[PDB]
């Protein structure tokens, strides 16, 4: 398609599916997560977080990701760090797991960053535009599965507190999206990188399904 964010809509249906089929996923929709399983991807999205959003900071003023630069709207590791205080504890930093698949992934952030910036943007649409997008199902599912208390904290995550509407903020990245200019070259790159992003995921959560196994 000639905008970019309905090639990228298009070009990653099915490795989005391939996401959805994954034994872990397959496991959190059919609500069989457990605390263990959910404190392992909010570690996970802990370091992840760290390294993308560092990585937009590195490249805020670029002409390659300026447009669809918006932190106050769309950060997310304050938000994690909140979370991980609850589901770890205090002492959180020193405990929460740093597994090779999460560093493959975190490597992968700050390559791009540092060496391919023009590609920044499919990890930024994988992660924001699907954390927004997916988090209304994907929170459902955990609150009614952990039992948390009601003690008010654990899934801040799960909202995005300056973004008043999804829907119109979703349309605004899109529009935003839509007018980097590139080469079809780097268009191509783009694409295959939001492809890459995804699996780098699904890489992880076949990780996590193996390490809460055993
Ligand atoms: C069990 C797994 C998942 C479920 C149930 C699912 C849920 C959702 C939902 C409900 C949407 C709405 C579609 C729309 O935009 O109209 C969607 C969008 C999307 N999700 Fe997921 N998702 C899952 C896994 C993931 C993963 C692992 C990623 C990436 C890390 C991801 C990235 C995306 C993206 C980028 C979009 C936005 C598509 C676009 O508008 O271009 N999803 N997903």
């Amino acid at each position: 398609p000639q905008d970019l964010s309905e090639a990228l809509k298009e070009a990653t249906k099915e490795v989005h599916t391939q996401a959805e089929n994954a034994e872990f996923m397959r496991n959190f929709q059919k609500g069989q997560v457990t605390r263990d399983g959910f404190k392992l991807v909010m570690a996970s999205l802990y370091h992840i977080y760290v390294a993308l959003e560092e990585e937009i900071e590195r490249n805020k003023e670029s002409p390659v990701f300026a447009p669809v630069y918006f932190p106050e709207e769309l950060h997310r590791k304050a938000a994690l760090e909140q979370d991980l205080a609850f589901w770890y504890g205090p002492r959180w930093q020193e405990v929460i797991p740093y597994t090779p698949a999460m560093q493959r992934y975190v490597k992968r952030l700050h390559e791009v960053g540092r060496t391919e910036p023009e590609l920044l943007v499919a990890h930024a649409y994988t992660r924001y535009l699907g954390d927004l997008s997916g988090g209304q199902v994907l929170k459902k599912i955990a609150q009614k599965a952990l039992d948390l208390p009601s003690s008010g904290e654990g899934l801040a995550f799960f909202t995005f507190p300056n973004i008043a509407s999804a829907t119109k903020f979703k349309q605004l990245y899109r529009s935003r999206m839509n007018s980097l200019e590139m080469t079809p070259a780097v268009r191509q790159r783009v694409i295959e990188e939001a492809k890459t992003a995804f699996l780098l995921n699904i890489q992880l959560f076949e990780e996590l399904q193996e390490l809460l196994t055993h």
